RNA sequence: UUUUUUUUUUUUUUUUUUUUUUUUUUCUCCUCUUUUUUUUUUUU
């Protein structure tokens, strides 16, 4: 769902940032919805202030 | 629920020269009448 796919995004991005496999590549099969994925999350902040 | 790839505005430059206005034709050709020729001279 529109609000449930975000749940999937914040589920996979939760049980993987704790462990060492934080670098992740998502092979989206559409040039259009690829930007839609990043647009509707808006909060990961996976960067240190030094980086 | 629609991915991936398909180049672009020709290369060249560090060659010598010791002439001179013009330019080139036109043929022989019946002159009508008072004359010898007047004359010094002086006032500029």
């Amino acid at each position: 769902g529109p609000a449930q796919d975000r749940g999937v995004y914040l589920s996979l991005l939760a049980s993987l940032r704790t462990r060492a496999q934080l670098p992740v590549v998502v092979f989206t099969f559409s040039r259009g919805r690829c930007d839609e994925q990043a647009s509707g999350l808006t909060s990961l902040d996976l960067t240190t202030s030094s980086e």
